[PDB]
């Protein structure tokens, strides 16, 4: 469902059938790898039993057209990602563009921060910011699975950003809440509340998202601007305004040679302003700029951010915790380094670190352990992370052991292994982390996550 005002303007816009023809046709299932945890190669090597056709996606290698229940999916090894959120993350590192701290304005529900994460390698640091609380939750789970350490999290209203953290990211991905003209394929009735008075105000806070962002860019970044619409308004508008704005600092960097078939949807600024039955999808825009400049400061320090309740460990301590934590299989990089709050304790990317006090956070990194006595409770969030499968204490379950393990349930090997502690993997990926007792494999799965059903 479509209002008059809308179509009889989508008209005077094509440079037009097929998509009213594309627009009222569902969208493909579509699924992206997540090569922190295996190669592209090797995954459609392990998931070719499934019998899937997968088409490839043009503008990411990573990508393809009940898939939650899959296992693959539960060992965090694959993202259900919709084709078009990928299109402003391939933009983001485009040209061996290759940041090192990254802000994603609105990240839930973690499709593109995942993404993000993967690309950089699980390096440097990630500002992933959702204004709804709700949704904060969903972010978390979502990283959680896929194993990314680089990322904190805030829940900030993403104006603020360009007064209280200056020119601090060296590439910012603006995906701004629009009016949804993309999306009728996902939701037959998402518009219904469209109206171009509607749209005029929806553009003003795309305005200042964009500014705010802008001013957080440091001379030399890459933003990226994308939304799910498709009017000029809340596109090329708000990109052009811009520029208008901060006329010297600010170059568009034409998108035309970012995957074979760019050109079909590039326009003459360098944006890409995807219409659905184009490469058969959503309807999005993408729009790739670069700060060229310093541009003038705001005041607009206000929000004095007061103490951070955790502290870094003592290299004393700091030691002899990676010591333990290696001698159960976890194991971090150069990237990580472990900081405390009381019996926690937590890892948190050197790229983070810059941040700390110019903004409340809402988490950072991963809880790797919690002190109890002399000992440790690993956390799951830590072992999906930085567990090595690869080992020799490494323990692979048959796929019959691996459903009692998502169904919440203890495992009873027939192998038996030595370790008090065994790192669990299924398909060679850590699963979780168990203690023995006797012949049994304690099920150490979060039960907020305990799958219900079939898989």
């Amino acid at each position: 469902y479509f209002p008059d005002a809308f179509l009889t303007q989508m008209r005077e816009a094509m440079p037009f059938d097929d998509f009213l023809a594309a627009c009222q046709r569902p969208l493909r299932r579509s699924i992206r790898v997540n090569t922190l945890k295996i190669s592209v190669a090797d995954f459609l090597q392990l998931t070719a039993p499934y019998g899937w056709t997968l088409t490839p996606i043009p503008w990411c290698e990573e990508g393809f057209w009940p898939l939650g229940s899959t296992a693959e999916h539960l060992s965090g090894l694959f993202y259900i990602q919709e084709a078009s959120s990928m299109l402003p993350v391939a933009a983001l590192f485009a040209d061996g563009n290759a940041p090192q701290r990254v802000m994603d304005v609105a990240a839930a529900p973690g499709s593109k921060t995942t993404q993000i994460s993967a690309r950089m390698n699980n390096e440097g640091a990630i500002l992933a910011n959702e204004f709804s609380a709700s949704r904060v939750k969903v972010l978390h789970a979502n990283i959680s699975r896929c194993g990314i350490s680089n990322v904190a999290l805030t829940h900030f209203d993403g104006r603020v950003f360009g007064a209280a953290v200056p020119e601090m990211f060296d590439a910012i991905l603006l995906d701004a809440p629009c009016s949804g003209e993309g999306v009728v394929r996902k939701d037959p009735d998402a518009l219904k509340n469209w109206s171009p008075e509607s749209n005029q105000e929806i553009a003003a806070t795309q305005r200042e998202l964009i500014d705010s962002a802008f001013h957080a860019l440091r001379p030399g970044g890459t933003l990226v601007y994308s939304t799910c619409t498709l009017n000029q308004e809340e596109n090329e508008a708000v990109c052009l305004w811009l520029k208008e704005t901060y006329p010297d600092a600010v170059e568009f960097l034409p998108l035309g040679d970012l995957f074979p078939g760019a050109n079909k949807a590039l326009t003459e600024e360098g944006f890409l302003h995807v219409f659905p039955q184009i490469y058969d999808c959503e309807g999005f825009f993408v729009a790739r700029l670069r700060k060229t400049q310093a541009i003038p400061a705001l005041p607009a320090p206000k929000y004095k951010v007061g103490n951070f309740p955790f502290s870094p460990v003592k290299d004393r301590e700091a030691g002899q915790i990676r010591q333990a934590a290696t001698g159960v299989g976890l194991n971090w990089d150069e990237n990580l380094r472990l900081w405390q709050r009381d019996k926690e304790l937590w890892l948190f990317p050197v790229g983070i670190e810059a941040l700390i006090g110019k903004v409340r956070f809402s988490r950072l990194g991963i809880k790797l352990a919690e002190t109890h006595n002399k000992g440790y409770r690993w956390q799951h969030e830590a072992v999906i992370a930085l567990a090595s499968p690869d080992n020799m204490n490494a323990f692979e379950l048959t796929p019959q052991e691996a459903e009692e393990w998502y169904r919440g349930r203890d495992v009873y090997p027939q192998a038996a292994p030595v370790a008090d502690d065994v790192l669990v993997t299924f398909q060679h990926q850590p699963i979780g982390l168990a203690k023995r007792i006797g012949s049994r494999l304690k099920n150490s799965y979060p039960r907020e996550l305990v799958r219900d059903g079939k898989l």
